[PDB]
């Protein structure tokens, strides 16, 4: 019962197990090769990248900030902004 | 400082008994019926009635089997008891918005 | 969106002013008389009238003193003002079911 990852606020499907780092801001971050249901916003930036340039990733449904897209490319999503459950 | 059942006011647990499982006492989870719960983990609880036999199906906590926990007074579903794991062997996952916090 | 007094319609607060105190803006609490309230936390409010002197007895929020907050227009009890803490110094806990949410 922890194989699909959804937005904590609204329950939008974001990523999978399947597609699967503790960091400090200037978070428990989960790295995914693929994701869905996001909206990537703004221009890429390298400022204090934990890894790659980053772009902000919002929930495409409710607009909640769920993490970043890195760009070969991958997603770094904030564990505490996600809800885990079954497929 | 203590948690009561939101429906009837039965004594359930204490803030002192909050337990950080895997870094935090709060876990936001969804069940296979798509219900989302904000679950708080407690080492200890009282005033519940645990129903059925333990099951490991769709357990949100690796290594633990769950049993449904009702309010022993009013029968409202307050969460689950977890067992069969280690460090700790057992704990309770209670639904935050089914509880009411207040003075001892 | 804005929150208005359910009884008379006076403007009280804004969704923009929601404030997560200790993790969430919503707290379900009980007072020493056993009355249960669903409280939403806001950083600011308007149109209220605070009654009495601040008191720290049985505060739901450690480090804050409370005063009762009435609707300044109709006198309906809408919640409490909190003060004397830090980050933030002051905020409001308003009873969600006494408010009506709607467009500005
Ligand atoms: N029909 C249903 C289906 C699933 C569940 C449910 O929550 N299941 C939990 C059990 C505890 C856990 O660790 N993971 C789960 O998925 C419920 C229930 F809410 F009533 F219990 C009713
Ligand atoms: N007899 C009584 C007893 C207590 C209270 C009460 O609300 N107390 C709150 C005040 C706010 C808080 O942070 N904690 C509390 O315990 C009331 C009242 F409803 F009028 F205000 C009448
Ligand atoms: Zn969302
Ligand atoms: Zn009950
Ligand atoms: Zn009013």
């Amino acid at each position: 019962g922890a194989s699909i990852f959804r937005c904590r606020q609204c329950g939008q499907t974001i990523s999978r197990r399947d597609w699967l780092h503790v960091v400090f801001n200037p978070f428990r971050v989960w790295c995914f090769s693929l994701a869905q249901g996001l909206r990537l916003i703004g221009a890429p930036s390298g400022e204090f990248s934990w890894f790659y340039d980053w772009t902000i990733a919002l929930c495409g449904q409710c607009g909640s900030h769920l993490g970043w897209h890195y760009e070969q490319t991958f997603f770094g999503l904030i564990k505490d902004r996600l809800a885990e459950g079954p497929a």
